[PDB]
DNA sequence: CTGGTAGGCGCCTACCAG
DNA sequence: CTGGTAGGCGCCTACCAG
């Protein structure tokens, strides 16, 4: 009954697209349907900004890399990942010549020995890259490579999710302590963002052979579901991806040269974004909504995360002047990189109430009124997400306030 | 060509030698970029989204699958997606008939998925979601950049990053749209070229005779296309959405109409080898250069330390680097580097990687805050204060952005 | 095609409770 | 004052006869 309320509201604000059935639990976490609408598409390229600069940018000696999408298919038996062939080839066989049974199982065989797959996982695109890497960082380690990415699960049906991958050399003497680092790194990470940082948590794992790795969860009203997988692999995949002389692959740990620990940290992006939704999900607390038994609702996304940052409105006075306002700050706005809401182009009007309900609904931080008293003195309305406030500000003063609102919630 | 050379030197471009030649890198079936290139390309990608969806009136972002489903249409070249398991199970299962196979191979194209080509039908497919969200306000745009799926000349898939823009308007101010967003794509190539008489735009018509046009790069072997706009009418809309027309009208002002759907869409892999290419100069005065646009290039500031203490040295470096970073300024950690260069090798490398600015620490800081800044275009030695380092490549990159 | 009928959108003004 | 709303008006557009 909760989650059809977040699930419904999630859609009718356009953080998720898609029919009711396609809107259940299971179907939004098969990826088999794009998930998103606009301002969930917009949480989601939040969430990956804020992985990357943790990740990477604030990371010493983590570079990125790109891969494909598709690998060269093998011929193992159980390889399940599905396989590219072109249709012109199988309009050949069928309609350029009368193909006799031999020549149509030589055809389907070939199939499976040759024809690329699409990939599940971004480690084999790092360890694609890594001799290259190595060149770049004169062959120290340790270092990493990172990657934002699409991958492909089997589910008759494929699904999509964006998985965020970091992979790190490191040698063995300090893979462990390394592992941890990361571990702690990822979990605080996830943390910063929620409103209940204690429905993140991990639990150690071992895996086919032994070795050593961490799940991180996130409690779903209906259970426990892994967000991210930490795996400390050795060399094992790094020797199989470079089969031959090991000089190629030895980096340098001080004056030693050795093959590298390989640690692999991977994130679902898209289950994150789900995860912050539900975590968002509050009753609004604000005395017009409180004192009310419609029960309103309010998503209290993280200020990083809000796809939405300011929503623009106009109020008693000239329109077309009013409205000329608006779009000079909006630009202003813009030009300082805040998302910003034009609810003043809209030609139907609303009540202050139906619009500050919206905007709970859809995470605002702020909503801005721009009146006939704006255009006397400058003074602009100022209402924070989920409350009665009616802050008087002048409009010249707007950007600033919000440049360092956001500042102050990215370093926190 | 001595350039392909130095972006493999350099880790722009990634790759043995044979996928550097020309037709490798012009087919996208490996993964061309190295660390600098794929930031050159996000970099690119940023740009573009920064000027058609953050600053372009009702444009929105769009999510839609690499996966799209697949039809028994005949000039449908985009490869399929088959299950391994179903085609072991034709082969291996029991001793199948010439019948059979065939059956089985028929029903693969008529009913199997296909990896996406154009990302066209992702945003027709959003459409009428969309359409509530701007309250039926036409003209609205759905945007998004994404790897697509092409046929290559066995046959091999190449991948090439695609960024798209489809705009919805009346059938009335289709080509009113159509001119203004081609002026608008090509001023947007040519604000970060070195030369940008090489972008250029040409008309064309399709199949059935609707008007587009093409944005071209002049590369040393001849002009690559880099960018194609249809004025596309509204067959795929209406194909899309088989039935009743009123749930797909949109508000022309006061008047309901059925809009038209332009696209815009621009290969940003091909975009950013073209300025690799524009780039390409000559160092002038006392060896090779790029001269990348300040938004695009890669690397704004390398740091580096001189003579004197190692210690506290890259003590005042790893201060200011994270300073630069918080502000959104990358930047290249020389002074953890332990062959230590001179500084016209320094200098030369950092000029072939496209360092917009080099800054050198050293005991003079130590004891004022003087650092050495060094302008990879004009190449001299400025002195000024480590404390306005940071607002003053703040400033000298919103002056370059507009 | 010209131009008459009628719906209703977009904006304004004024009045009222709090 | 502030915000909600009832009532008025100028004009665009959809239809249709002619």
């Amino acid at each position: 009954v909760a989650r059809e309320a977040l699930v419904d509201l999630c859609r009718r604000r356009h953080f998720l697209s898609g029919t009711p059935q396609q809107l259940s639990t299971a179907a939004l976490l098969s990826g088999c349907h794009a998930r998103f609408g606009p301002l969930g598409v917009e949480l989601r390229k939040n969430l990956a900004s804020q992985w990357w600069s943790s990740m990477v940018v604030f990371r010493e000696q983590v570079f990125a890399v790109d891969s494909l999408h598709q690998e060269p298919g093998s011929s193992q038996p159980r390889d399940s990942a599905f396989r590219l062939v072109s249709p012109e080839s199988i309009r050949e066989i069928l309609q350029d010549r009368e193909p006799s049974k031999e020549q149509l199982v030589a055809f389907l065989e070939n199939l499976l020995k040759t024809s690329g797959k699409l990939r599940a996982t971004l480690l084999h695109g790092a360890l694609e890259h890594y001799v290259n890497c190595l060149d770049l960082v004169n062959r120290k380690l340790p270092f990493g490579l990172a990657q934002i990415g699409v991958c492909f699960h089997p589910v008759t049906r494929v699904g999509e999710k964006t998985e965020a991958s970091l992979v790190w050399f490191t040698p063995t003497r300090t893979s462990s302590q390394w592992l941890d680092f990361w571990l702690r790194h990822r979990l605080l990470w996830w943390r910063k963002f929620a409103m209940s940082p204690s429905n993140f948590s991990s639990a150690d794992c071992q895996d086919e052979l032994g070795r050593k790795g961490s799940k991180l969860y996130y409690s779903f009203p209906w259970g426990k579901e892994p967000i991210e997988t930490l795996w400390n692999l050795g060399d094992q995949e790094l020797l199989h991806t470079y089969p031959g002389n090991v000089s190629t692959i030895q980096g340098r740990d001080g004056r030693k040269n050795v093959v590298p620990c390989v640690l692999s940290v991977s994130g679902d992006v898209d289950l994150g974004t789900l995860a912050y939704l539900y975590d968002s999900f509050q009753l609004a607390e604000n005395s017009f909504a409180r004192k009310k038994s419609l029960q309103r609702k309010v998503l209290k996304l993280h200020p990083c995360l809000a796809p939405i940052k300011v929503a623009l409105d106009v109020g008693k006075g000239p329109t077309v002047e009013l409205r000329q306002v608006c779009q000079g700050l909006l630009n202003e706005l813009l030009e300082n990189g805040i998302s910003v809401w034009p609810g003043y182009s809209e030609t139907v009007h609303s009540s202050l109430e139906q619009l500050h309900s919206k905007y709970d609904e859809m995470s605002v931080l702020f909503s801005v009124l721009v009146t006939e008293t704006t255009l006397e003195n400058g003074l602009i309305q100022l209402r924070s997400r989920d409350t009665t406030m009616k802050e008087m500000m002048h409009i010249s003063k707007l950007r600033d306030f919000l440049v360092k609102y956001l500042a102050s919630a990215s370093n926190v």
